[PDB]
């Protein structure tokens, strides 16, 4: 007799789903683990046609985007989160069981689970001791990959890469593989992002989203920005109707001038408070050291983290443990939310230090 | 010099993305070329959560569709429509460049597209003239296939495909094969379902949507109904966050008793219309031939179809063409809407009779 899971794909049996649930609901209070924006920002539908399908990519939604991040529309992908712009990538550029995708843990885990469920092989060169790009490394490796991923600023280190280095990465890539900027943070950062070199490089791809700075991460909304050729090959792979009106709608909304005005002061808001939680993170204790952040989140090493971490949990309070991460040993995420919640974390904290 | 067209896949570079635009703003009144229900039904939001992400595999909508389709929750997985249903069978059960999928022309295009998109081969055995299933032809070309896609009813001819046969169908699959019957239209003849057949076969999976009978395409909203173990099979492939919070938010919402019971109001509403329509177009003098139809849309051969099919768009008729599909050569489908738009086509469709 054959059994359903013999009739899977092997890959598929053997593959570990994607760890980001880690709820409790009713149990935290303070929930500080999905680099989330702590306050809910209100969103009433405008377009009750929901009888009749969507455009395929909503001509609102793309051109207040390109507006907002100064590119040309056609340079613009609209999608399910930046989540599905890495699978778009991997589905248009990389051919199964023949190329592979290249990352630099620790970093963002989904290119890898996209890639391992898609079949394709999943190439890795850590990042150095600051978690700047190993170049060497990558060149070195670089045969039958079809497409480079890195975070930056990083997830869930938290700084930036140095542009030079992108440079050479870029210089390293050109006619052999597509490199993609995953900038699902650039918002605390926007002098940073990559978004103007697209005029420089061909293989230039960013990945962007609604999830963080904007605060939407309900509506499941991101882009990929892109030279029109890049743009033109993903709209080939891409499901006909990826985005659902109430959404598009909603985020037409959110990237209105007003909108983009707000956004900012959310980050403004945001990185006031991170400079608050990083300089109070250092005094505590159990705290042993604080890595500086471009980010709605922050990276620090304890004493005894596993310890730290369950404490904190069962207080309510909902940390991302980043034990388990190459090179983050006794590191625990700690993202950024209002005042009171940062207090919370700080008080905690200090009620350990044994 | 390589250009990033180079870099694409092979497969990616030569396939022609879906072919389901057609549009014609301000241009067309009448739509009937999208099985979409003709009016709006509105919905507001009621969650104002949209900085938190939402959960997998909302518990609501879950919930209510099983507690409506008659099956067990964990028989039930929830995605962007059925067509991303179509997906995930492939992405989950098909090992690219070595197993196939099979489906039997002329039906409904997305099977081939994700197939040949995922790089998965598209096994073809065309339905009898009756378009009923051709059993022999199947059971001769089940090697390597992984996947069985049958619509019922089927899109675009109309008829609903004989049970005894699928009884067949699945046997001839038991241990070697998916067989998945797409019921995007069940919702106009329910009775014909095989919802209750899952405690018989451990291989049958059903699609089902909100986008046709429950007038909510732009929700982008789908299920696929299974056993536990196929499932969580695919519950291992789907994208971490695959349903956005006002999606899932007003789903759920006409899911609820109430909401059934509308739902069916519109579809007998559709089935006295559709009725009415296909009386009426059998008079016609350029009307040939009217099939049968067990849902929203009636597929008829007319006398020089291209030339009526041009006259009516360029009225702002819009329907859909299907000349191009095997063995459905002068033959157009028309949705079905109001009687004011019914009127429309048997109209204009008496202009011509030439
Ligand atoms: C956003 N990821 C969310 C939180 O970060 P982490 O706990 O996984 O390090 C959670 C998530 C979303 N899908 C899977 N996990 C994120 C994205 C995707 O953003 P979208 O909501 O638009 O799909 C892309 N890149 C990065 C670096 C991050 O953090
Ligand atoms: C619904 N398909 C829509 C109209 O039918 P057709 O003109 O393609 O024959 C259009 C569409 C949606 N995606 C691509 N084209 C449909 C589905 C999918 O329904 P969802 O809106 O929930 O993804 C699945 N199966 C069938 C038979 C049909 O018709």
């Amino acid at each position: 007799t054959v059994t359903i899971t013999d009739l899977a794909r092997e890959n598929v049996r053997n593959l570990t789903p994607y760890q980001s649930a880690r709820r409790l609901g009713g149990n935290g209070d303070v929930w500080l683990n999905a680099n989330e924006y702590p306050t809910a920002v209100e969103f009433q539908l405008t377009q009750q046609t929901l009888n009749r399908y969507p455009e395929c990519q909503p001509k609102a939604v793309i051109e207040n985007y390109a507006q907002y991040a100064g590119v040309k529309p056609e340079q613009v992908l609209v999608s399910r989160g930046a989540d599905e712009g890495i699978e778009l990538l991997i589905r248009a550029f990389c051919e199964p069981g023949k190329d592979a995708i290249l990352y630099c843990p620790p970093t963002y885990g989904m290119y890898s689970v996209s890639a391992e469920t898609i079949g394709v092989e999943c190439r890795t060169v850590p990042t150095l001791d600051n978690w700047q790009l190993d170049l060497q490394g990558i060149s070195d490796k670089l045969d039958g990959v079809k497409v480079v991923y890195v975070c930056s600023p990083n997830n869930p280190t938290g700084q930036l890469i140095n542009p030079q280095d992108f440079r050479t990465l870029l210089e390293l890539t050109r006619g052999k593989a597509i490199v993609v900027a995953d900038e699902a943070y650039i918002e605390f950062c926007p002098q940073a992002s990559l978004a103007g070199w697209l005029a420089e490089y061909p293989h230039l791809a960013i990945l962007r989203t609604l999830s963080k700075a904007f605060a939407l991460a309900g509506l499941r909304c991101g882009f990929t920005l892109a030279n029109e050729e890049v743009i033109n090959l993903l709209m080939k792979v891409i499901a006909p109707y990826p985005l659902s009106t109430p959404v598009a709608d909603i985020a037409a909304q959110a990237l209105s001038p007003q909108g983009i005005v707000a956004m900012r002061e959310r980050v403004a808001q945001i990185i006031a408070e991170r400079e608050y939680l990083i300089a109070a993170l250092k005094e505590i204790p159990c705290v042993e050291q604080v890595f500086d952040s471009e980010t709605n989140y922050i990276l620090a090493r304890f004493k005894a983290s596993s310890a730290v971490f369950k404490s904190l949990w069962d207080q309510g309070i909902i940390l991302r443990d980043q034990n388990k991460q190459p090179s983050l040993s006794g590191c625990l995420r700690i993202t950024v939310g209002t005042r009171e919640e940062s207090q919370r974390v700080i008080d905690a904290l200090r009620a350990e230090q044994v």
